């Protein structure tokens, strides 16, 4: 039975440190063996200056990980926790994120990316996510949408998008989250969204759409207009509702009060 320092098996000095903590363990020179490994089910090392997380391949039980405000720049390490429940990577320097990073993480319930400097998404990047039902997003810097990349969400219930810089989004994005309570898209760049974008929303109960540039003057605006005019009890600002608090470019007057004489299909 092999018994291996802690500092040799989690070659960053602060996640060392994590790992030693977590096993209650006087220093990081004391041995430890895959047996205790095993036996670790949460991480929470928050704002501990972790670099790395080399190492964590050993901890194939760990079902709760949160890694707020550390320094991280990859995840390949994780690809194999196939009991990962709960993933917080908010405030790290992940720019990217690999194709199928996530494809064996099939129990993951909660994922939060946000804060970190993401500019694009791959293609089915969730796809294996079924169980996912919190996917928080914000404050990132992705300019678009993959299509179809949230069609697998199924039992998705929250989804936040907000403070990015989405120019448009694809249509029929939102088609497969028929559980979807929340939705927020506020923050962004949008002028428009796509005709009947949220028409298989039935559970949503709550959408945020202030701090854009809704382009009220051109006829696509239409749609939005009216469905926040059929649905004024879902639109939500910062506090508590507002459905006024999407604003019309330039004029800052609600898109729901928009008309269809007052816009026109030769400006989009």
């Amino acid at each position: 039975t092999v018994s291996t320092p802690i500092k040799q098996i989690f070659p960053d000095d602060a996640f060392a440190e994590t790992i030693k903590a977590n096993l209650k363990k006087k220093s990081v020179t004391d041995a430890v063996t895959q047996n205790e490994l095993n036996s670790i089910d949460q991480i929470i090392a928050n704002n501990s200056d972790i670099k790395s997380v080399q190492g964590i391949q050993y901890l194939p039980n760990v079902r709760y990980l949160a890694l707020g405000g550390n320094k991280l720049h990859d995840i390949s390490a994780l690809k194999e926790l196939t009991n990962l429940t709960y993933l917080i990577l908010t405030g790290n320097q992940l720019q990217s994120l690999p194709n199928g990073v996530f494809d064996k993480l099939t129990n993951l319930k909660e994922l939060v990316l946000v804060e970190n400097q993401l500019q694009s998404l791959p293609d089915g990047v969730f796809d294996k996510l079924t169980n996912l039902t919190y996917l928080y997003l914000y404050h990132n810097q992705l300019q678009s949408l993959p299509k179809g990349v949230f069609d697998k969400l199924t039992n998705l219930t929250r989804l936040d998008l907000d403070n990015n810089q989405l120019q448009s989004l694809p249509e029929g994005v939102f088609d497969k989250l028929t559980q979807l309570k929340q939705l927020s898209l506020n923050d962004n760049q949008l002028k428009s969204v796509p005709d009947g974008v949220f028409d298989r929303l039935t559970s949503l109960t709550h959408i945020w759409l202030l701090n854009n540039p809704w382009d009220c003057a051109c006829s696509d605006i239409l749609y939005l207009s009216r469905w926040i005019s059929q649905h004024p009890g879902l639109v939500f600002g910062y506090l508590n509702l507002d459905p006024d608090s999407a604003r019309c470019s330039g004029t800052n007057t609600p898109v729901r009060a928009v008309t269809e004489a007052s816009t026109s299909p030769s400006k989009c």
